C-alpha cells in the first residue's frame, strides 16, 4: 500500500460523515472542503490576498502556482469536457488558434498536468450527451484510467484521481466502481451528477458511489454547490467539492444566506442599510449594505459582482468550516436539523428528497 | 503671476490645432494625447496593473494611499466624487449615506481632503452639474456655483507641488453660457483644465462646436482635459480641435457588448458568422488576446464563459485606445496629421460620402479635407 494523503480526524457515529485533512505538498487542507474555481474567481477581479484571507487552501485551475501567485494547493481536472468525436486514442477537436485538427490522448493530458504542477490531477475520461454508447465510454474511462497511470511519472509529487462514471444508471455506476477500485490511486472523484433535475435519483448515486469508495481515500463530488446538497452529501461520505455555484449567484445579484439567498435587485432592498448578513466576517459585510450593492447591482454592475462574489465564496467556506466543526464535537445530527431548520422552516417544509436522503444515514427530522 | 508649468509642448500641425507633448508628472512623464482608461473597470475584470502596464499604460483613472491600494507605479487621476452620489447647496451636496443611510455631506474641501489621502498626480474639482432636462436660470446659476466651489478647492488643497487641481468647464450645449465659465475659470491659475459636460450627447454637430469654444480660449500651455469620450472617430477629431486628454468607459462597456474595436468600426463577435473564424482579433495588434485568442474561441466564450471572454475583449479594446493614441501623436511628430486623419477615415467609413456629417465639417473648420 502507498502512503495515504488523508488522515481521519473524526467521524459521525450515526451516518457517514467524516471530518480529516489532506496532506498535499503544499500544505495541509482540512476536509470536509468547497474549493472554488480558481479563474472565475480572478476574471472578477478577486486577488490571491483576498481568497488566502477567506481560509481558502485549495481551488481548481484551468507552472501553474507562479502564474497565479497562489502559495497554497491547486486542483485541475484533464480539460475534456471544456473542450469534436473522440474515439480510443483520445479527444478529437480543432484547435482555437491554428484552427487544425488536435489531439487530446490520455498521456497527453497527464503530460500537460505534470507540466502545470498542481497538487491533484484528474484523470481524462469519455463523457457522453442515451443508448449502448453510454456502457462503452465507461469501459473506455476505465482503460483510459490505466493510461494515465502508466503516464504519470511523478506519484511523489502530484496525485492522479479516477473518476467514477455511470450517471444515473445504478448497474453501469456498480460495473464501474468494482473496476475502478482495483487501481491504487490516491483519491477517487464522483463525476456525472452535476445539474441533474432528480434530486431522488441524484442522492442515491451519491451514497452508491460512497458504499464502494474506501474509506481511507477522499471522495471528491463534482459540480455541486447547493448549500443543502454540501450538508446532505457530507452525511453521505463525501469529502470534497467544486462548483461555480458562488461565482453563478454572483452573476443575477444573488446574495448567499442561511435562509437561501438574497434577490439583491429586488426593491425591497434600496433602503435596506443593514450588511448581507451581520454575523459575516467577509470584506464585503464589513463595507458594503445591501442598499449600496442595490444600487451597484443597476449602475456599476461589473462592481456589485465583484463583492457578491468575494461574499458567496466566503459563505461556502465557512459553512464547511461549520460542518468540519460539529463533527470534530461529536454533534453533527444536530448540526443538520438546525440547519434545515434555519433554511427551510420546519420539518414538513423540507424537500423530500433530503429528509429521505438524511433518514438513510440515521439523521432524522421528525 | 505664474506657476511653473506640467506640459511641455512638443510638435503643433501647421494645418489644424493638434498638438503633441508630455505631462510631468510626478510619477513619471505621459506623451500626449492620451486615452486614460478606468482603472477599477478593468481591475473588476480581473486586468492587472502588470498587463496594463506592458499595453504602455501610463496614467489611468481612480475611483474616489490610492497607489498602493491598486499597486500601480505610475500616474493616477482622481475625480471629485459628484457625479457618483440628494440635494445641492451652497455647502456642498447633501445626499443619504450608503453605510450608515444618514444624512452626508460632499463639501468642496471635504472632496480635496480626499484626493489628497489617495496621492493621485491629478486631482478634480468638485463642481455643481445638473441634469440636460433643467432649461432654466438654474443652471446658470450651477455655473456660478461651480466658480466659487473651483476657488474654495484652490484654496484648501495646500499641495500644489504633489497634486495638480483642475478645473471643469461648465455650461454644457450653450455657448453663451459656456463663454461666460471659460472666461472666468481662465483667470484662475490651476496647472490644467477639464471640458465637462460633453459626454453622451444626442447632437453631434452641437458637441464638436461646444469643444471647438473649449479649446479657442483654454490657454494654449496648458492641457485640455476631455471628459466622457471614447469614441474613435471623437477621439481623432477632437484632437485636431486642440484636446490632449481624453477618459471613457466605452472600451469596457464595448466588451460588454461582445464587440471588439478594430480600425473598420467593431466587430460584433457574438454572430455566428465569427463561429468558424479562427484568425485574431486584429493580426496586427500586439495585444496580448490578439497572440493568444482567435475569433472563433471568443465566440465561444461569449455563449457559455462569459466572464473569460470580458477579461480578453477588455485587454484588447484598452490597447486599441493606446494604439490609437500613440498613431495619433506619431503622425504629429511626423508633421503628417492632416493625412492620418484621411487614412483613418478611409478605414472607418470607406468614402467620404459615408462620413458622418458633423465630423467632416469639425474637421474642415481646422483645414482637414477629405
Ligand atoms: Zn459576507
Ligand atoms: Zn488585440
Amino acid at each position: 500500500s502507498a502512503p495515504r494523503i488523508m488522515r481521519l480526524v473524526a467521524e459521525c457515529s450515526r451516518s457517514g460523515a467524516r471530518a480529516g485533512e489532506l496532506r498535499l505538498p503544499h500544505g495541509t487542507v482540512a476536509t470536509p472542503v468547497f474549493m472554488p474555481v480558481g479563474t472565475q474567481a480572478t476574471m472578477k477581479g478577486i486577488t490571491t490576498e483576498q481568497l488566502d484571507s477567506l481560509g481558502c487552501r485549495i481551488c481548481l485551475g484551468n507552472g501553474l502556482h507562479g502564474f497565479m501567485n497562489w502559495p497554497h494547493n491547486l486542483l485541475t481536472d484533464s480539460g475534456g469536457f471544456q473542450m469534436s468525436e473522440v474515439t480510443e486514442e483520445g479527444v478529437h477537436f480543432r484547435s482555437p488558434y491554428d484552427g487544425e485538427e488536435t489531439l487530446l490522448s490520455p498521456e497527453r493530458s497527464v503530460e500537460i498536468q505534470n507540466a502545470l504542477g498542481s497538487d491533484i490531477i484528474m484523470q481524462l475520461d469519455h463523457v457522453v450527451s442515451t443508448g449502448p454508447l453510454v456502457e462503452e465510454a465507461m469501459h473506455r474511462s476505465v482503460r483510459w484510467l490505466d493510461r494515465c497511470i502508466a503516464a504519470h511519472k511523478h506519484p511523489d509529487k502530484q496525485n492522479l484521481f479516477a473518476i467514477i462514471q455511470g450517471g444515473l444508471n445504478a448497474d453501469l455506476r456498480t460495473t464501474c466502481l468494482k473496476e475502478m477500485t482495483k487501481r491504487d490511486v490516491p483519491g477517487f472523484a464522483i463525476g456525472g451528477l452535476s445539474g441533474g433535475e432528480s434530486k431522488a435519483q441524484f442522492w442515491k448515486m451519491v451514497a452508491l458511489s460512497t458504499s464502494m469508495l474506501p474509506k481511507d481515500k477522499p471522495r471528491y463530488l463534482m459540480g455541486v454547490g447547493y448549500a443543502t446538497d454540501l450538508v446532505v452529501c457530507v452525511a453521505l461520505g463525501c469529502d470534497m467539492f467544486d462548483c461555480v455555484y458562488p461565482t453563478r449567484t454572483a452573476r443575477f445579484g444573488s446574495a448567499l444566506v442561511p435562509t437561501g439567498n438574497l434577490q439583491l435587485k429586488k426593491k425591497q432592498y434600496a433602503k435596506d442599510f443593514s450588511p448581507i448578513n451581520p454575523e459575516c466576517p467577509c470584506p464585503t459585510c464589513q463595507t458594503h449594505s445591501r442598499a449600496f450593492l442595490h444600487a451597484l447591482l443597476h449602475s456599476d454592475n461589473t462592481t456589485a459582482l465583484h463583492h457578491l462574489t468575494v461574499h458567496n465564496i466566503a459563505y461556502q467556506l465557512q459553512l464547511l468550516s461549520a460542518v468540519r466543526s460539529s463533527i470534530l464535537e461529536q454533534r453533527f445530527p444536530d448540526f443538520v436539523r438546525n440547519f434545515m431548520r434555519t433554511m427551510y422552516g420546519d420539518h414538513s417544509l423540507c424537500p423530500a428528497w433530503a429528509v429521505e436522503a438524511l433518514a438513510s444515514v440515521g439523521i432524522m427530522l421528525t
